[PDB]
């Protein structure tokens, strides 16, 4: 994503890059927020709507704007163009829009400026290890990208082995950010990555690092042919290794939708759902965990909207931590069919619900 100016509400004009930016955008323009951009029907002009709906495919990569065109005075677009007709615009990664905003939060204010990151965006690193040489990388939404080359039987000890494997640990942790990936491959022709992988987390409880420690599920080991760039792609492309590429993207998600539901249903008291209940749980200060969906925190209710921005800080002003689930995946769609927000606690709230 690239944000050429922007300047309560704000003018935000902005270039989508890919289909994880036009989900981005989705998330920030509202209905009635308008919007100044270009279209033909070289005949190409500057035109202008206020928005009305939307259509959007993320695998598709279409994210269409439908809504009426209105009076710039500034003549800067609609020129010619009669103010009151129907018309579309379906983005492109080409030309940048100008999005007219007024309720344009923290919240959204965080995701753009995120997505403007090249890093906070790629969030799957790997590491290739032939029987000798080493790549810590970092996928791209294009390109495998390198951050450092590192260089019978194997299964044995060695000073230049225990040597060479602290030199790919700190060439991680240094070149990597685990706060933003989710996803950490280790693939190697031969037991060099699974050895990769126990020596990472026996340093890291030498240094008792928990960046690494918490997240021993965001770890995924792989075979390559050969331990060069090639391995990466031989991996992301091969389906006996897809549905548990998934299970390590959402490790943390997937981690906290369980404990919610073992207290939930354990009748333990310790875990809510619903609008009511949770905004209680807020009141007690008790919350460990707020769940919210995408969705209800881009909901139409501006009003409701307010409230649960206001719970999230809330939350963290009070050493609780927040979760967005998307909507678009079983996690968001399982918080989906709880209404979008619901909570743990720190200790049982007896009868939220009373």
């Amino acid at each position: 994503m690239k944000v050429i100016s922007l300047k309560g509400g704000a003018v935000i004009t902005l270039l989508p890059e890919d289909k994880e930016d036009l989900f981005t955008v989705y998330q920030i323009v509202d209905k009635d927020d308008e919007l100044i951009f270009k279209k033909k029907f070289t005949d190409l002009v500057k035109l202008k709507i206020k928005v009305i709906s939307e259509d959007f495919d993320m695998k598709d990569e279409y994210l269409k704007y439908k809504g009426v065109t209105v009076t710039d005075e500034s003549g800067a677009s609609n020129v010619d163009i009669p103010v009151g007709k129907y018309l579309s615009f379906t983005l492109d990664y080409v030309y940048p829009f100008t999005i007219i905003k007024q309720n344009f939060n923290k919240f959204m204010q965080k995701l753009l400026n995120e997505a403007c990151n090249i890093e906070y965006k790629s969030d799957t690193a790997a590491v290739v290890l032939q029987e000798g040489i080493a790549h810590v990388c970092l996928v791209t939404s294009s390109s495998t990208i390198l951050k450092q080359k590192i260089e019978t039987d194997v299964l044995k000890f060695d000073e230049k082995t225990e040597k060479f494997y602290k030199a790919i640990y700190s060439a991680m942790k240094k070149d990597l950010n685990f706060d933003k990936l989710k996803t950490i491959i280790l693939c190697s022709p031969g037991f060099y990555a699974k050895i990769l992988m126990d020596k990472i987390f026996q340093y890291a409880e030498e240094e008792h690092n928990k960046k690494i420690l918490d997240n021993k599920g965001m770890f995924f080991i792989a075979h390559c042919s050969t331990g060069y760039l090639q391995g990466i792609n031989e991996v992301l492309k091969n389906p006996l290794y897809a549905s548990k590429l998934q299970d390590t993207k959402y490790s943390k998600e997937i981690m906290v939708m369980d404990e919610f539901l073992l207290h939930l249903n354990k009748d333990d008291d310790k875990a809510w759902y619903g609008e009511k209940e949770v905004v209680k749980a807020a009141e007690y200060g008790a919350i460990s965990y707020l769940l919210l969906t995408d969705k209800v925190l881009h909901s139409d209710n501006i009003a409701q909207r307010e409230e649960y921005l206001k719970l999230m800080d809330s939350v963290e002003s009070n050493g609780g931590k927040a979760l967005v689930l998307s909507t678009l995946h079983s996690l968001g769609e399982e918080l989906d069919q709880l209404t979008g927000i619901a909570c743990i606690l720190k200790y049982p709230l007896p009868d939220l619900d009373e």
